[PDB]
């Protein structure tokens, strides 16, 4: 097999790339090219040929339960071997990662971009026919919730042709023609959804903040947990048009609420959802995690006010590990040499003020450090 590489586009989905390779190189459709690829990997006896996917909806390494590394090895082999000129294959693939978004959400990665798994579309991938007809390839962005309008054409993305037969470019191709009715698909205008889409695509879109892409998706994920429902594009842009006082109001309303409803006060009692919901969006880089950065700034300045209400709030060993990004052994190790003064991992032995100062004294990194909110 010697394939001709189609013209590269950095924002192309892996599926669209394989469809264009199949088209350019004379294969009937992408499924026939995948079967032929699997057959070639067998002919050269490639250790993972047997698990190479023939279903275009399962081609990404995240779709492989246990053969994800055989999958990436096959992509590297193909990109290095079967082409006139090496293509960027690995760079288009969506991989699992072990990173997380607080409190408990897993993640995927494409190139250097990390996404919360909650936003990864589970069923039918929408498209923009204007992009398909105009450019001839599909965008990786269509795979992720929150990007609901095309940032280039400003129209909602489409899931279904007018005939109720859902259109999925992975199975029904890159021209934007309906399978069943054989008609080209048509569209169906919120300003707030457009801003978010342009922002998630990586472009400056005021009043949304200029953060690395992984942290933009983190903010979508964070707002969904704050609003406790699917992403509300309107109130999200409204939130950042009044930033930072909009967030200072969320913090102040929250602590006042819990004070109304004293030595027993735990950090989770006063600020539970807010604090542990913000730690990893996806990491504690305070230049980029502006939620955690603003929260720590607000807490540092209110530390000893009101007879130390903030500083005396009680914490677990478990919660101190999530704050400091250390292990449980190190907590017990600091207890013994009396670096940290209070074993029981669930007992609320420690004070936020001590944990905060310990962070400053022993656990600041080049990213997780107070200088970014100063
Ligand atoms: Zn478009
Ligand atoms: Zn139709």
């Amino acid at each position: 097999m010697f394939l001709q590489r189609p013209k590269p586009y950095s924002d192309e989905s892996l599926e669209s790339f394989f469809i264009r390779v199949a088209n350019k190189n004379g294969y009937g459709d992408v499924h026939r090219f995948l079967e032929a690829t699997k057959r070639f990997l067998q002919d050269i006896d490639h250790n993972g040929y047997q698990t190479f996917p023939t279903d275009i909806t399962r081609i990404n390494p995240y779709s492989a339960k246990n053969s994800s590394s055989a999958r990436t090895a096959s992509f590297l082999k193909l990109a290095q071997l079967t082409f006139n000129e090496p293509p960027e294959l690995l760079g288009l693939a969506i991989n699992r990662t072990n990173m997380k978004y607080s409190p408990s959400t897993s993640a995927v990665v494409r190139g250097a971009e990390v996404f919360p798994r909650s936003l990864l579309r589970t069923h039918s991938i929408p498209c923009c026919p204007l992009c398909l007809r105009e450019n001839g390839y599909a965008s990786y962005l269509w795979h992720f919730q929150g990007y609901e309008y095309c940032h280039s054409h400003n129209v909602p993305l489409i899931t279904t042709c007018s005939c109720g037969k859902e259109f999925d470019y992975r199975v029904s191709g890159l021209k934007g023609i309906c399978c069943k009715c054989k008609e080209p698909i048509t569209l169906t205008g919120h300003e707030a959804a457009c801003t978010v889409s342009n922002w998630l695509a990586g472009h400056e879109s005021k009043p949304l903040p200029n953060l690395p892409k992984s942290y933009r998706w983190g903010l979508v994920h964070w707002w969904m947990g704050i609003k406790d429902s699917e992403f509300d594009h309107f109130s999200f842009v409204q939130f950042f048009s009044n930033w930072p006082r909009s967030f200072h109001s969320i913090i102040e309303d929250e602590v006042e609420f819990n004070l109304e409803h004293t030595s027993e006060l735990r950090l989770k009692d006063l600020l539970g959802r807010l604090f542990f919901g913000s730690i990893r969006l996806p990491e504690r880089n305070l230049q980029h995690n502006i939620i955690l950065g603003e929260l720590l700034c607000y807490l540092e300045n209110r530390l000893w006010q009101d007879k130390g209400l903030i500083a005396n709030l009680k914490m677990n060993a478990l919660e101190a590990t999530v704050m400091l990004n250390c292990s449980l052994d190190q907590i017990a190790s600091m207890v013994e040499q009396r670096i940290l003064k209070p074993l029981d991992v669930t007992d609320y032995l420690f004070h936020f003020g001590d944990i905060f100062c310990l962070w400053l004294a022993e656990f600041q990194s080049d990213e997780f450090n107070r200088s970014f909110y100063v």
